């Protein structure tokens, strides 16, 4: 969500790249919304009526990300067979084991997964995106990332600003996600924030983005719960015994 001018640039990007077939790469920190935008790239793509797959690659050890991913064998299809004629959305990327990663390029290269035990390669026709926070140069010089894949998944690269770089967004959106808790609570206007509750706001790095602020957000309208005085406690920390 936002409308800083580096946001909007995003999705002016966003609208170029999703008619094309080409992998993209999202570069952008926790809780910047990179799900959302690969969805988007779905949604305003040819394939939109498609599957939308997505898998987070840090959640699995080796051999149950390549029988996600790949599928095993009636049959356990992996995320590649489950998102034909759509878009597979990969998170987190620099997780991924080197050999998945080699694997990875030849599915992109080839078109086909390959099969064991009589059966055929099963082919698949399937539009990637991909997301990370990891340096991938960095770690294709350490030895941790392959050069080549990342020679191929980069047609080309979003990066997602995180919301310390979009200051305006944090008062907007705060005031957004204020309003909304406001309703779930029941009170009658969001009364406002304090201006050292703007500081606590605007001071604070956002190390988890959107999601965080709006977590944050919640918790504080929640434990001032009143509309007849503005908002001044902002708790980034839940576990301050405030």
């Amino acid at each position: 969500l936002g409308e800083a001018n580096s946001f909007l640039e995003v999705l002016e990007q966003v609208s170029h790249l999703a008619p094309l077939d080409k992998p993209v790469l999202i570069i952008g920190e926790r809780g910047t919304g990179k799900e959302l935008i690969a969805s988007r790239l779905h949604y305003l793509s040819s394939r939109w009526q498609g599957p939308f797959i997505s898998l987070n690659c840090a959640a699995l050890n080796e051999n149950l990300l390549d029988s996600e991913l790949f599928g095993h064998e009636k049959r356990h299809p992996g995320r590649f067979e489950r998102a034909d004629g759509g878009t597979l959305f990969l998170d987190e990327l620099a997780t991924a084991p080197m050999m998945v990663q080699e694997k990875l390029l030849r599915v992109i290269e080839y078109g086909e997964l390959e099969r064991v035990g009589g059966s055929q390669p099963l082919q698949v026709n399937v539009r990637l995106v991909c997301a990370t926070n990891a340096d991938l140069p960095a770690m294709v010089n350490e030895g941790t990332f392959r050069a080549d894949l990342l020679d191929r998944l980069a047609f080309d690269v979003v990066q997602l600003p995180p919301l310390r770089e979009r200051e305006s967004d944090i008062m907007l959106m705060a005031e957004y996600f204020a309003i909304q808790m406001c309703r779930e609570i029941k009170l009658p206007l969001f009364p406002g924030f304090t201006e050292r509750a703007r500081e606590t706001l605007l001071n604070y790095r956002w190390p988890g983005n959107i999601r965080e602020l709006k977590n944050v957000v919640e918790r504080s309208v929640y434990r001032h719960g009143t509309s007849d005085y503005p908002l001044d406690d902002i708790i980034i920390d839940p576990f301050k015994r405030r």
